[PDB]
């Protein structure tokens, strides 16, 4: 029997996940059409752009790219996910301490890390871990904790598969399919709360996120985010399509050369919350999200970005960022971003003239080298004993995304003769 690859399980999962989300949240279906139209147009209106992209095998991924957002309340639950995603070629990258912003959670991003896997299908799932010690009311922290430790979000057949996988160190086609369906069940949405209304209202009142994580079955999808080449255009076309976006657009301001990523949200639906044993229920909001991703920033550039932010309303932002160079040449010159250097047909011809240590600038102007920008695969930084704690819960340290991009850039320099 053939041993199915990770890229194969990941892309099938992503898609299954997407279809389920679509049947759950229709507005998401509409959203996809709108993004497709906008991406097509942007390509139509910019042939060179379309040329650049085709030359860098980055146009295909644009049609399947999405990221998921999920929340869990226990280190245990977080370790199983670490196992489940490993079987799909996704590894925990970086650390985000959303507590630094009031949200009682902290997190990481499970995603592929090799160039080909990213290019083939870059599925990502922002995974957040609840931090009960950040729950004021101790009575509630107590109840939350109780519910969380006595519950189980994975299907038995799903835990069985993680075990079989460990034994064989691989899955077969029939198990790969089954794994995809059983895992999909952990993220499905259910209306039935797993608590009484009184408990729900009390936890919700303490903090919406808390009730979201403790009062519902598995860990339903918070949001599924498709990717676009122009966030502003999408934001403008949404109302025409029945979607009321929200003025705010996080990330840097519109730029010739995008950096990191820009994103915005919107209410995709208000769901009904039910309670076993009674007619009266309540409701909760499922928010949709959209993003546009630019070049990955260097430690020096991420620092510039953070400082500039720490200095600033969208007009004031744009004003502030005039400081951040807005041309690949300038950004490359000051070591602000990550580029993938590739030889040009002309360049490979003269390959024997390119030597290690050489300055790429001359070779680029000569037409021999091209600096492709490396896409940002991670998330926006949120404006210690927490990281290590989180790493303890996870079961391993989180990868340093800067080290990832650097290696990728270095890898390409070798491939070129540097
Ligand atoms: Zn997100």
């Amino acid at each position: 029997a053939n041993s199915i690859t990770a890229d194969e399980i990941r892309e099938q999962f992503s898609q299954a996940m997407s279809a389920m989300y679509q049947q759950e949240v229709p507005q998401y279906g509409t959203l996809l059409e709108l993004v497709a139209d906008v991406n097509l147009a942007v390509l139509e209106n910019n042939p060179q752009l379309h040329e650049k992209m085709v030359n860098a095998d980055e146009l295909a991924r644009l049609n399947v790219e999405r990221h998921g957002a999920i929340r869990v309340g226990t280190a245990q639950e977080l370790a199983t996910l670490r196992r489940m995603f490993a079987i799909m070629g996704m590894y925990p990258v970086s650390y985000y301490d959303l507590s630094q912003a009031g949200v009682p959670v902290h997190s990481t991003a499970f995603r592929p890390i090799d160039d080909a896997s990213l290019a083939r299908n870059p599925f990502r799932v922002f995974t957040s871990l609840l931090r009960l010690e950040l729950i004021e009311n101790e009575i509630l922290r107590q109840k939350a904790a109780e519910i969380l430790r006595q519950r189980d979000i994975f299907t038995p057949r799903c835990r069985q598969l993680l075990e079989e996988y460990e034994q064989q160190g691989g899955f077969n086609e029939t198990q790969a399919q089954e794994f995809v369906q059983e895992a999909l069940e952990t993220f499905r949405w259910h209306q039935l709360a797993t608590v009484d209304e009184e408990t729900y209202r009390a936890l919700h009142n303490e903090h919406r996120l808390i009730a979201d994580v403790v009062c519902f079955p598995g860990c339903h999808i918070n949001h599924l985010t498709p990717r676009t080449l122009d966030i502003d255009r999408v934001q403008s076309m949404m109302p025409e399509c029945g979607i009321e976006p929200k003025i705010l657009i996080e990330g840097p301001p519109r730029r010739e050369v995008p950096i990191l990523l820009r994103q915005t949200s919107f209410k995709a639906l208000e769901e009904t919350v039910l309670f076993a044993g009674q007619k009266q229920g309540t409701h909760t909001a499922r928010f949709g999200e959209i993003e546009q991703r630019g070049v990955a920033l260097t430690p020096k550039g991420r620092q510039l970005y953070d400082d500039l932010l720490r200095n600033a309303h969208q007009m004031h932002l744009q004003e502030t960022f005039r400081t951040f160079p807005d041309s690949e040449f300038l950004m490359r010159q000051q070591g602000l971003a990550w580029f993938r250097y590739r030889l040009t047909p002309s360049g490979e011809a003269h390959r024997q003239a390119i030597h290690p240590g050489d300055d790429p600038q001359p070779l680029i102007e000569r037409g021999w080298v091209v600096a492709q920008p490396i896409t940002y695969e991670d998330f926006l930084p949120v404006s210690n004993a927490s990281r290590e704690a989180f790493e303890q819960a996870l079961g391993c340290p989180v990868l340093d995304e800067f080290q990832l991009y650097q290696e990728a850039e270095e890898r390409s320099k070798r491939r070129c003769g540097l």
